[PDB]
């Protein structure tokens, strides 16, 4: 990602203001290519040292952004671009981001001193790094009102209002203005809600203290953190201002709003060692933003000291917020082109008819302008943007809590869902099943049974090698750690904070404890006890990792079968190693905090066999997702056999399963295809070594691959990117923190076991089940179907209104004043506002919704529907003209003063029901949405409208004076018109429920072949090599 920056300070006075004062009219039409405006308006020639208005050149992205270099102080010229600050350097003589003294600099030799930020001239660090606060720009009511009238739609509406006011019409203009004001207030309410859901999510202000060198303490506001500072963390509480680094002491934070887990993580102080310092590998030495310190009193002295790393919008939480709250079709163009073509043809026909009627030109332009300016139904942007709001409002009452609806339509076109293993498909609580010793009788099994029989170092290695921590009620931590501690018989009591109780043979004390990270799957600990000449060091982790990190003679040639037999049953077994820890290493390592040499000559002691059970609400959702031709793979980090037996516990798709056999270390890395005892399974290193050597077999294994075990936290993002590169819609459903970065690089992200709409992912659920992905998919498909139906209904309404105007303008006839208002408000707006009902059903569908709005079936449906409408219209016209009626008085009183007549009455009476008929004929679906008899408010509204409509075609005693209607004593109000409107109402349904069959599909299916999404031919070519 590269881009240039060129600008100029200012231009000389003169015509540079007149040019933009005169060329301001075509600004509404010059929205395309915005570089021309900034190039012709203000673009003088100057040097390259005093830029004030800088514009960027398009190199990789077609966009444009305007900036302003503010100067508060040297020069100190800087601007705000997407929240990131850019300063002007003197050495490189170019713009530089805020990345100095980091990512390759600020070594430990100058970072492990922390003099204390002596009282110098603090005027250069506040204007460069900015204030230590996350201020969200908010807008007031006039500020939000002045910038919303920039769209050309509002200008067209204002022009229509002016044209209606300049024609002695104060009724239609009033309703149009009311609808526009309703749309404006709805948009302002939506913007206010979208701003309030973010302003309340960020942290608030507090009162903290900043330490100074010596005996100086001040109570300043909670904004003083600058890169390279040192603050104090009293009260043993959380509420972290921004990112920081703990250099002295240990602490435990709660990264629940940054990772997605409520498990306490232990933070270790930064040790010595001259090397690079970056925020990519020291995940246990720094403190991120939004962390809650559980219990950390002091380690050396009165209290611990923390070092500030970064402040502003580039922190861990602020950067993620700015990156995930960043603002990111072709058939619509042809649709509006055809609509404009039909409109111009109709207006040409109308002007030809008017010229044939021998009418002077003074009355032709006023009608032509009105006809060309009235083509779009009111509340167009208010009806297409309210469906997402209604969906977001109705999803809150089910469990899904989204931060902002942006990718709702993407859920309806999903084809691959990734599921986790622990926390998603299985229960989080484990169960112990005994200890399998490996040191008894010269590396021999002792028939392990589930009991509590510790001999020798088994008590300390099982009761001390952990990361337990109590908060006034009980030790809380990892579930496996709790299950191991409770199955031992030891109680942790309050270094005095790491002591135990009930020690039969000898009391024990924990000197040092190393936490667990995502990079390495192990954890060391220092275990000492009075009565020995040297302590011991234990470590717990995966057997495959500790097998090549110990003595070559620790287990005979029986582990490859024992581990497989223990993992092929559904249990979870781990390995525990031990180190003799002689006097010299224990003395020279307890004062340096080393890790490369402490994990050397290890010795296995025993194995902990756990038990993981699946959730009883997993098989129905899995079957429902499998019976809808939707691929579902499992991406975990456990052993291969564990994932295999977990997948076999349900058995979705596994014909002739194949696995990659271990002990494959060929120089050419040639992995063959073996048998288990169509689909393949990939491991961590197995998938890692097939992406660099041979870059030609990746799309062949990724399709059939459904079991991804032993994965790495840094490899899941690469897999997601490789899956998305093939034009897919893969979505991961993770629970732990090992797959946090993969959710930020996918289309959809599940946030199970979260709350308050965590920022870790836009979609967030409030239940521990997998029944949220199908719900999201069906909600998205229902929203897409509703939007398509609304667009089709709007197009049909526009076309039928054009046809009505055309048939009304045959010689000289105009509709009523209040009739247009009653049609656009009661008949059109009321049914369009309440059209977002009838959500998704409880049964999914195998057929996928279409992604285009200009298909052959829908176009043929619209064409046949309009043919039927014009046919029934001409039939009604012939019927009302073939009756013994009176004679008109045209060509002598032609003026807007003879509104009550028999010309437009029957036309309006026949056209008013057309909208109500077409509204209930396009918004319906059996497998996508709910039937029409489910929503009660819309049903009673339609009933009230139908009653009001039928109340006028019989006994015309009222609602005729102000409405400009007349009375008739003929059979017009009788079945003569009722039998016709009912016939049309039935014919519309009969014609709409016939083309929805698979006839057009099978007619347009046998003609073409598989190309342009030739996925079928791709699968055929893939299977052709078998
Ligand atoms: N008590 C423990 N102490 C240290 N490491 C452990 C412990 N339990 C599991 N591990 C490590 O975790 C890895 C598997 O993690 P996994 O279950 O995939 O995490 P997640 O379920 O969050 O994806 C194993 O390689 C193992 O080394
Ligand atoms: F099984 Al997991 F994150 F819980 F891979
Ligand atoms: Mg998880």
């Amino acid at each position: 990602r590269l881009s240039g920056y060129c600008g100029s300070p200012w231009r000389v006075i003169g015509y540079h203001v007149v040019v933009w004062m005169m060329a301001g009219i075509p600004l509404l039409l010059f929205r395309w290519k915005p570089l021309w405006g900034v190039r012709l308006r203000l673009r003088p020639c100057n040097l390259a040292h005093a830029e004030t208005l800088v514009i960027e050149i398009r190199d990789k992205e077609d966009s444009s952004w305007q900036l302003f270099t503010v100067q508060v102080q040297r020069v100190l010229r800087y601007y705000l671009f997407q929240g990131q600050r850019y300063i002007w350097i003197e050495t490189q003589q170019a713009f530089y981001q805020v990345s100095l003294l980091d990512h390759g600099r600020s070594c430990d030799d100058v970072h492990r001193s922390r003099h204390g930020l002596s009282l110098q001239d603090q005027m250069v660090r506040k204007a460069i790094y900015g204030p230590n606060v996350i201020s969200i720009p908010v807008k007031s009511y006039p500020q939000l009102l002045v910038d919303e009238a920039l769209n050309p739609y509002y200008g067209f509406q204002a022009f229509s209002i002016a044209l209606w006011l300049a024609d002695h019409y104060y009724w239609y203009a009033l309703c149009i203005f009311l609808i526009s004001s309703i749309s404006i207030c709805l948009s302002l309410y939506k913007t206010r809600k979208q701003s309030q859901t973010l302003r309340d999510m960020v942290k608030l202000s507090m009162r903290v203290c900043v330490c100074r060198p010596g005996g100086e303490e001040e109570w300043v506001d909670s904004s003083e953190l600058v890169p390279g500072d040192c603050l104090v963390l009293p009260q043993e509480g959380g509420l972290m201002p921004c990112d920081a680094a703990l250099v002295a002491g240990e602490c435990m934070v709660n990264e629940s709003s940054l990772t997605g887990e409520s498990i306490p993580v232990l933070k270790t102080a930064l040790p010595e060692g001259l090397g690079p310092y970056c925020a990519e590998t020291h995940r246990r030495h720094t403190l991120f933003c939004g962390t809650l310190i559980l219990q950390a009193r002091a380690y050396v002295g009165p209290h611990v000291l923390a070092v500030v790393t970064r402040t502003g919008f580039c922190t861990a939480k602020g950067g993620l917020v700015s990156s995930i709250l960043h603002p990111r079709y072709k058939h619509s163009m042809k649709f509006v082109a055809a609509l404009s073509v039909l409109a111009l043809l109709g207006t040409i026909y109308s002007i030809f008819i008017l010229y044939r009627n021998r009418v002077p030109l003074n009355e032709i332009v006023i009608r032509a302008l009105d006809l060309v300016t009235v083509v779009v139904p009111p509340a167009l942007p208010a009806a297409m943007t309210v469906c997402t709001l209604y969906a977001q409002s109705r999803l809150r009452r089910q469990g899904i809590f989204c931060i902002h609806p942006l990718r709702i339509n993407l859920g309806g076109k999903l084809q691959l869902v990734c599921f986790d293993k622990t926390g998603t498909l299985t229960e989080d609580g484990l169960d112990v099943m005994g200890v399998v010793p490996l040191k008894g009788q010269a590396f021999l099994p002792l028939v392990p049974e589930p009991r509590r029989l510790p001999v020798g170092p088994l008590l300390r290695a099982l009761a001390t090698c952990h990361a337990l921590s109590r908060l006034q009620d009980t030790p809380v931590g990892d579930p496996m750690d709790l299950k191991m501690v409770e199955s031992t018989g030891w109680v942790l009591e309050e270094e005095p904070q790491l002591q135990a109780m009930e020690e039969p043979p000898v009391p024990v004390s924990v000197l040092h404890r190393f936490p667990f990270s995502s990079a390495l799957q192990r954890m060391s600990v220092v275990v000492a006890w009075p009565g020995a000449t040297q302590p011991e060091a234990y470590v717990k982790g995966s057997p495959e990792l500790v097998a090549g990190l110990c003595n070559p003679e620790t287990v005979p040639t029986d582990f490859a079968q024992m581990l497989q037999s223990y993992t092929a049953a559904g249990y979870r077994v781990v390995a525990l190693a031990s180190k003799p820890l002689p006097t010299v290493p224990s003395l020279e390592a307890a004062q340096q905090l080393t890790r490369d040499t402490v994990e050397g000559d290890l010795s296995l002691l025993g194995l902990l066999v756990m038990r993981n059970l699946l959730k009883p609400q997993t098989t129905p959702v899995i079957q429902a997702l499998r019976r809808t031709r939707i691929r579902a793979v499992m991406v975990t980090g456990d052993n291969l056999q564990t994932a295999v037996t977990v997948a076999r516990g349900c058995g979705m798709v596994a014909p002739q399963e194949h696995l990659i056999i271990v002990h494959a270390t060929h120089p050419e890395r040639g992995q063959p295809a073996s048998l288990e005892f169509r689909h393949l399974a990939l491991s961590g290193p197995t998938f890692g070594i097939i992406v660099k050597h041979f870059p030609k077999l990746l799309p062949k294994v990724l399709v059939q691959g459904t079991v991804f075990a032993r994965m790495a936290p840094e490899q899941k993002t690469e897999l997601v990117c490789e899956l998305q590169k093939l034009q897919y819609c893969v979505g991961m459903c993770g629970d732990g923190a090992n797959d946090c970065g993969a959710l930020k690089a996918a289309d959809v992200g599940i946030s199970l076991s979260q709350a308050e709409a965590s920022v870790v992912s836009p979609f967030t659920s409030s239940m521990a089940s997998i029944e949220c992905v199908p719900m999201v998919i069906r909600e998205g498909r229902c929203s897409l179907d509703t939007s398509f139906s609304v667009f089709k209904y709007m197009a049909l309404y526009s076309l039928t209104q054009f046809i009505s105007v055309l048939i009304l303008y045959t010689i000289n006839t105009n509709l009523g004043d209040l009739q247009f208002l009653a049609i656009d408000l009661v008949i059109t707006t009321t049914v369009a506002v309440l059209m977002s009902r009838t959500g998704p059903a409880l049964v999914l569908g195998r057929v996928r919704p279409p992604g285009a709005l200009l298909s052959v079936p829908v176009l043929s449906s619209l064409l046949l529907q309009m043919v039927l409408v014009t046919g029934v219209q001409l039939g009604g016209y012939f019927l009302t003209l073939a009756q013994p009626w009176f004679v008109p008085l045209n060509r002598t009183v032609a003026a807007p003063d003879n509104l009550p007549n028999y010309e437009n009455t029957v036309v309006f009476s026949l056209s008013s029901f057309q909208y109500l008929i077409l509204a209930a004929a396009v918004s319906k679906g059996a497998p996508f949405r709910r039937p029409l008899y489910t929503n009660v408010p819309f049903l009673v509204a339609l009933a009230l409208l139908s009653s009001v409509l039928v109340g006028l075609v019989l006994v015309p005693g009222l609602l005729q004076g102000p409405l400009a209607l007349r009375n008739i004593t003929d059979t017009g109000f009788k079945l003569l018109l009722l039998g016709l409107v009912t016939l049309n109402f039935v014919g519309a349904f009969m014609l709409e429920s016939v083309l929805d069959q698979c006839l057009p599909a099978c007619l347009r299916r046998l003609r073409p072949k598989r190309a342009s999404k030739k996925r079928f031919k791709q699968l055929e070519r893939e299977l052709a090599e078998q």
